[PDB]
């Protein structure tokens, strides 16, 4: 693992970076980069509501073609499924020999949806964390960790560039791991599906539903299953499972060892393997891309089911009172 | 309603401020109830065994510390914060004789009263202030001007103001800032046991662990499996806690959000769901309680064999190495 002493800030401080997109990653990358003394511009479409926001934040904003053309390093921070079209229409023609094409997820390059020219660097700085937090931890004096990867080293100093960039975005604070595009792609898809988003949300929803279905009030279930999760994860994050388990009661600790493997069971472990299998062999990526080409249809249905769930409406009420 | 969440305007701070509180024990909950109540202007003493090494810790925090018998003797409100399993003995040997007519006996969880392991006398209030969080964070959030939510319960209203006392107690430990719910001792016992089992401790920890292991077992370095499955979890949960799942899902990429919907029902599957209902049955019928008490009477045999194992697991040794390198941990160490 690499830290501040292992990277050279001046490298990215001397390059012009163009952030394409201003969504979850884009704003954090853009703002952290500017705060770090980097010359940044954000490349957006005409009619994008965030144009003014990015501007009020104190950034130069221009269209995508101009940002691409002006930039030494061009970081694609738009949804993975729209990167091939966006690359070809607004990026590709602005790439000069010696330029760096950069990503925060190796998905497109790794599965072959985008094949950059042979005469540019192709790197990734993948923060292991949601963009709002990539930004917040950076402003708090901490930083989200990154994988640094180099798929094509056209200039011979792509490593110094990807590592100075991680420094730019807070990575050296908590740690940078050198990885390949294959490795980031695979571990990232797995984490968000198995544990961080799929596993977690559905675990909380399942326990909330078990209680409400058994006649406990939804308000009670939200405090127990959902609100309190933050506090438990906080202790682990700072001091480990051994500290958290010490904090809780021996009743709760016993209950953990006894109930954990019934809830996260041998089938859930096989599911995790199968999830990774489908990541590895490209069939999940094909499924997602298909759904995207079908107008996010399955994504939108499932979004509406979660958004209208009692855990979400009850939670919205309770939090409005804090 | 069903239910009415209550806040600072529903409670009267002066009530608990007018009573002497004896906190018996100084562990997770102990230190948090004791310090938040002292900060809220309450007359607090900590009750500990003679020669306990936490006595200096409590005294270092500026609290009055004395032996348990004296604490219980002096107190109007006797709050029991030692391990659930030792409560019947600690109570018999050191609390009961000190309870006067019109005293209040208080718990932070309903295990002992609900299941019958402790039968209190009919001349005292029997109440509960159960924070829905860990003791270190009941404390932290309070100092941050927030407060962990509380369940307020009364098994016995001896004096006719037991409710006023339990609600005021909740204010004193920060429950008013986020929400107080009135519940029965039964209700809290059952939901609490269920949360920590299914979701907050068993769920979560096995989930993170199985996540980490899946990756290591497929060949990814344990450092990366830690950043991915463990460290990042605090970030996602913070977004949910602040703003809802809808916002967390907004913050994450369409790639991740599609994967969430696709992978969720797979990892947290129909067997996971059956498991939770059986877990809830064993809680409601008292079997789970009898199993836990049996294990404590039997050398904490299962507890300690699992504790050893997860505490020395690679997720823990690797996480401890990784966290030791954080610039904010080194910054804080310097302090
Ligand atoms: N925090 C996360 O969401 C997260 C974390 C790590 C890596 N990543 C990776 O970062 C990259 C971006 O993810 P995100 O979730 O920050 O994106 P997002 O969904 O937040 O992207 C929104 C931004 O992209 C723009 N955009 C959308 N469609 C467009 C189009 N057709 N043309 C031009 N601009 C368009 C929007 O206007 C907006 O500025 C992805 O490769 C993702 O895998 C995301
Ligand atoms: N976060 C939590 O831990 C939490 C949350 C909600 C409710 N509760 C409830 O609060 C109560 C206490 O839980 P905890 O986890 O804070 O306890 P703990 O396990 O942190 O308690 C340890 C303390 O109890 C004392 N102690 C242990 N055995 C003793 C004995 N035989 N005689 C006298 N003192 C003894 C210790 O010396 C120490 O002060 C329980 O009823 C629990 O269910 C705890
Ligand atoms: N920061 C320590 C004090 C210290 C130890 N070493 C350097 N400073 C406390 O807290
Ligand atoms: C935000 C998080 C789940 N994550 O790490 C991602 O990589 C993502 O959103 O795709
Ligand atoms: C999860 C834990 C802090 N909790 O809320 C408890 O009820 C407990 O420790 O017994
Ligand atoms: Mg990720
Ligand atoms: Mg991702
Ligand atoms: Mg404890
Ligand atoms: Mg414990
Ligand atoms: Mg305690
Ligand atoms: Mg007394
Ligand atoms: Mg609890
Ligand atoms: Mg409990
Ligand atoms: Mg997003
Ligand atoms: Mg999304």
């Amino acid at each position: 693992i690499l830290y501040e002493q292992d990277v050279d800030p001046k490298v990215i401080q001397g390059l012009k970076v163009g952030i394409i997109g201003y969504g979850s990653q884009g704003h954090a990358h853009a703002l952290n980069l500017m705060d770090s003394g980097v010359d940044v511009r954000v490349g957006l479409r005409e009619g994008d509501s965030d144009w003014k926001t990015a501007e009020e934040a104190g950034l130069k904003v221009t269209d995508m073609d101009t940002a691409a053309e002006e930039a030494d390093v061009i970081m694609v921070l738009v949804p993975d499924e729209v990167q091939p079209k966006v690359y070809q229409e607004h990026i590709a023609a602005h790439l000069k020999a010696g330029n760096t094409l950069a990503f925060a997820h190796g998905f497109n390059i790794h599965y072959g949806y985008i094949v950059p020219p042979e005469d540019v660097n192709v790197i990734m700085c993948a923060p292991k964390g949601p963009g709002h937090i990539v930004r917040r931890q950076f402003t708090e004096g901490s930083g989200v960790p990154d994988l640094a990867c180099v798929q094509q080293d056209a200039t011979g100093n792509a490593w110094d560039i990807v590592l100075s960039y991680c420094w730019g975005v807070g990575g050296a604070r908590s740690g940078i791991i050198k990885a390949t595009f294959a490795e980031e792609t695979e571990e990232d898809l797995f984490g968000e599906q198995a544990v961080l988003c799929g596993g977690l949300v559905e675990l909380v929803k399942a326990g909330f539903e078990t209680l409400t279905e058994a006649g406990y009030p939804p308000e009670l279930a939200y405090f127990e299953c959902y609100h309190e999760m933050k506090m438990i994860v906080d202790l682990m994050y700072e001091s480990g499972i051994h500290f958290m388990n010490y904090s809780i009661s021996n009743t709760a600790e016993y209950g953990e060892y006894y109930a954990g493997p019934k809830v996260i069971n041998e089938q859930s472990r096989e599911a995790m393997k199968e999830i990774l299998k489908r990541i590895q062999d490209g069939s999940f990526a094909q499924e997602f891309v298909d759904d995207c080409n079908n107008g996010h249809k399955r994504l939108l249905e499932q979004r509406e089911a979660i958004n209208t769930h009692p855990i979400e409406t009850t939670g919205a009420q309770i939090r409005s009172m804090f």
